[PDB]
């Protein structure tokens, strides 16, 4: 019930720029167990492939991380003390390497036990840009159930639960904007 596919969204310029680094995409996604496609398809959405991208509570290049969040959260699942500074959130393959560990602690954190791939692939989407907490509430205020919820929906009928119940209205033109980006990425081979 969100009208969340207006305006539409050209995919086409951001994925080429975002492309621009998938071989870094690649190697951190071997890294860290994560899809360079998402990863990708991430870079388009949150930078638009900028490295230079900064939001207006400083989330950094081209993945978008906010070091006393994101890169806290980075630093800590290594075992590292502080948090990243603006220059190495900078940094193309720094930044990218940093997303791609968020995504793999979103995926072995908050949505672990979720079976379809393509379901925890939008999970992944929404979760990375407005919170997996926000994203399993609208399940559950239990995590255990929300993910059995989950794990009792196709991918279809998780966007359409996102678009009928999720408090904000970017989470579905999250996953729209994904579905964008993965036609654009089927032109470059």
């Amino acid at each position: 019930k969100h009208d969340y596919t207006n305006p539409p969204w050209n995919a086409k310029v951001p994925v080429q720029r975002a492309m621009q680094w998938m071989p870094i995409s690649q190697k951190a996604g071997a890294a860290w167990g994560v899809d360079p496609q998402l990863i990708t398809a991430i870079i388009a959405i949150q930078s638009g492939g900028n490295p230079n991208a900064v939001s207006k509570s400083n989330a950094i290049g081209l993945m978008q991380l906010k070091a006393s969040t994101s890169g806290r959260d980075v630093y800590r699942r290594m075992g590292w003390s502080g948090e990243p500074t603006t220059s190495e959130l900078k940094n193309p393959e720094r930044n990218i390497s940093m997303g791609a560990a968020y995504l793999n602690i979103l995926e072995t954190g908050p949505l672990a036990g979720i079976e379809d791939p393509k379901v925890l692939q939008y999970a992944l989407v929404v979760s990375y840009a407005n919170g997996a907490g926000a994203l399993l509430r609208t399940f559950s205020s239990d995590r255990k159930k929300a993910i059995s919820k989950i794990n009792d929906l196709d991918a279809d009928e998780f966007l359409e639960h996102v678009a009928r119940n999720h408090p904000a209205p970017q989470a579905p033109r999250y996953i729209y904007k994904l579905e964008q980006a993965l036609d654009a990425m089927l032109e470059h081979h």
